[PDB]
């Protein structure tokens, strides 16, 4: 309504051919695996997964190799994946392949999704238990109303690819979902979005259970909920509000930064 | 006893010192993880020679990085910026605008999404005096107890502003926290001491029923450790263990 | 294919560097994740491959955060002393190590060190529930001490410890902290971190409100997926490699191999 | 008991010369405030104070002066300050007075006592807003069992009444407030400081979580006499100073 004018916003970037497009996917990507470490999502173990399209190889996927740390991980660690049999089509090491069915098959049934993003962590984890949407509690948990789903079932680990067919299903064409008894999974439309919806939802958790814990907090109405996620919860406010994100974990590795494309 | 906040013989040398100072302070609040909250987090400085214009950090940069050359100066009335080439947070800049306008004695406003301050303002409550260190708001902060969306007019902003009167803070429900000061480093110490008593509450809610510093006394106890004088002094280590931590950025202090 | 295995070793020198090389960077890692925060009271011990019933321990007082392979002390089961090295280990500590070795010869490495999370939820003497996949591991393969009698200083007391200890991989000290053992350094140093974030997690979830556990069943299998040897000493070696990158100079003592 | 031998934990020093003792004394008191540093217990203002008394010199104690970060603090910035007038006697800055006043009733109460920490924490003043003794809920809580005060009012007069309450214990919980510890040595207050702070941690978090069961009171005061001791306490804290040392090289190269 009142929103900024067309020009506030910084746009992604575009560019003119397919190499251009993956060296920078490959370097967002290795740099969004730096920033989830610092925030202690690399404890893991071999849990976690970031997926990001092939811009040109269709159904194909670059992925984190399976026990590289992400603290270290640099572009040419990343492994590129073949959807339908998640064999290692470049690189050698192989990807989680339970964590890979998921993001396949969430891939598949969301060809608007660039980047698939699963963390193991804490306050996801403890929040996951509940079997819970997120509330709209604050301002900043306004971006996942009536935009995300909990998974209600769970299977053990993801061997068969229709129990990914399955989290897709129930994700339709949200930004997140809760895998109940597990942890969360965010999508975008870019990296970027993805990574600051992951980021965000975390730290949603983590305020929902300190509150809940605390006491007995009173939500956001759904009318005003709604009319702040659609304020705060567009593809355009995720790929902007990722930047600075960015920009701070690039300043932290010298040895990183150097690697960004020119 | 006491040091007292400088004077200066131009506006050139105010001006040096206090964007030196705002980014020193985001460096700060960087470092205590206030810099996650992707484009939400906003100090303005009231220039001390333009009127109603305010040095602001600019939209999306990190606060881990900023320098005073990264600082715009930002119409009050407009939210153009009128010097450097980025542009404020509008939402965030309505909200202090206003109180700057409000607020002739406040030099700075600050507003950052933290998860205390988040967490705690999702109860719509007054922080109570719970320990010593929270007496500081005893009787000087405000709810703001409406929550409508970003704040994109100006209305909200003065409504917001209306609401802070003469105090040193006020809580967005559903929001989050806001704090002013007479200088930058007295607004950064509240906003550092407000997110720490929001932590301290939250546990001790969740740990039990925690008894309350009586009202007398705690007003007693805001008075001796709530005053300007107090806030700026206490800041001071703050802002030398941030220049300590970036041997690059101290050299850039001026005289 | 799949999973990298546990190397094997020609000679017993070659195996003796590498575990102390690799008991050295475990300490290392939990220094980092704050678990050397607790004075005296951390403690891993790994079983010399050659020597019977002797074990290499970190030594009395050397904070974690420092510490090399060379400051790692060799001690007899029996008897607590240093039979290579000049310093004592936690003679308490290794008290109920040097029983759990002894009842469970296919435990290479034992680990006990104080925690946040883990005492906290050692207070409760409550099995860990499989609140989580990740919970899972511990499922029907965990037990509680459910007595607290103060120091170990009786080696009687390290013996009723490893008897309720049985086979599995995890001990819950009541009123004191957790135990975690391995057929490997590498696993021992999984199911001790993966225990203490469980723990975490429980915690934070019971504060929070009623939080469902998964069913038995499915806990059951999901913990044989991701309760293995071979997955808990897969699931180390990102911590192990991430712990070497933060010290390029611990990492040139890395043995060949 | 069953306790370790003569011989088997290491002893405080002693010096032949008061001149070694002080600069011994002083950094150590440098590196102590690292450590609460990279705690964060430096994020207080201008609350946090560590007293450490002149071996020489009676009734006159080293501090970290007011509004120097403890982050930066080297032995030389340390000031010496007389326990009656709390004028600076050594160095040009001035110490908190009002922090200074309860340690200097606390030193004068306690002649046993080398070292006074005073610091705000989050756990430490979480717990200590609901005025009771720190349970013992885990063996590293029982150091405290039986040897803690809770002082049941609100912050000279002040410090001596504080101090009277403290009696012989090594710690005393300023209700509303926050933690102060004591000790025969600057480490061993070092360790009781860190220990309860985590102990106040645990307790919050145990409480929060449900209704955990506590150690019953033989045991605890077993335990607590096993690990509650100055030589134990001492002890605990060497490999945190050591740590502390190894994290900044510069401060180091200060060590006598
Ligand atoms: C057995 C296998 C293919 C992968 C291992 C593995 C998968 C996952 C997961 O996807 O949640 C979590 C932990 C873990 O260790
Ligand atoms: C649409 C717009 C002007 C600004 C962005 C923006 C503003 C705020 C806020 O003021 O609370 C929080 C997050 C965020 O992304
Ligand atoms: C008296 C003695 C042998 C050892 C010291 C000691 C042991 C322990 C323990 O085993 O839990 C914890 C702390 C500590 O200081
Ligand atoms: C007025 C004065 C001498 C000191 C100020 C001061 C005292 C205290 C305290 O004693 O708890 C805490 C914070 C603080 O800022
Ligand atoms: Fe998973
Ligand atoms: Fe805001
Ligand atoms: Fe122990
Ligand atoms: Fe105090």
């Amino acid at each position: 309504a009142n929103m900024p004018g067309d020009d506030y916003f910084r746009q992604p970037p575009v560019f003119d051919t397919y190499a251009e497009h993956r060296a920078y996917l490959k370097f967002r990507h290795a740099v969004a695996l730096r920033h989830f470490a610092r925030l202690g999502f690399d404890q893991d173990g071999l849990a976690g997964l970031i997926t990001v399209a092939d811009p040109e190889h269709a159904d194909t996927y670059w992925a984190n190799p399976l026990a590289h740390p992400f603290s270290t991980i640099t572009p040419a660690d990343l492994i590129r994946v073949d959807g339908d049999s998640a064999e290692t089509v470049e690189g050698q090491r192989r990807v989680n392949i339970a964590a890979f069915n998921i993001h396949a098959e969430i891939h598949r049934a969301r060809p608007d999704v660039q980047a698939v993003i699963h963390l193991h962590t804490v306050y996801g984890r403890a929040f996951s238990a509940f079997a819970r949407k997120l509330p709209p509690l604050t301002q900043d948990a306004c971006p996942f109303f009536e935009d995300h789903e909990v998974f209600d079932d769970f299977t053990g680990l993801v061997l068969a690819k229709d129990d990914g067919r399955r989290i897709a299903k129930q994700l339709r064409g949200h930004k997140a979902i809760l895998l109940k008894n597990h942890g969360l999974v965010t999508v975008g439309e870019t990296l970027d979005a993805a990574a600051w919806w992951f980021t965000l939802l975390d730290t949603c958790c983590h305020v929902q259970l300190l509150a809940d814990a605390a006491g007995k907090p009173e939500e956001i109405p759904a009318e005003v909920a709604r009319l702040t996620g659609r304020q705060l919860g567009s593809h355009l406010l995720g790929w902007n509000s990722y930047q600075p994100l960015h920009e701070a974990a690039l300043a932290r590795d010298p040895d990183l930064a150097t690697m960004e494309p020119a």
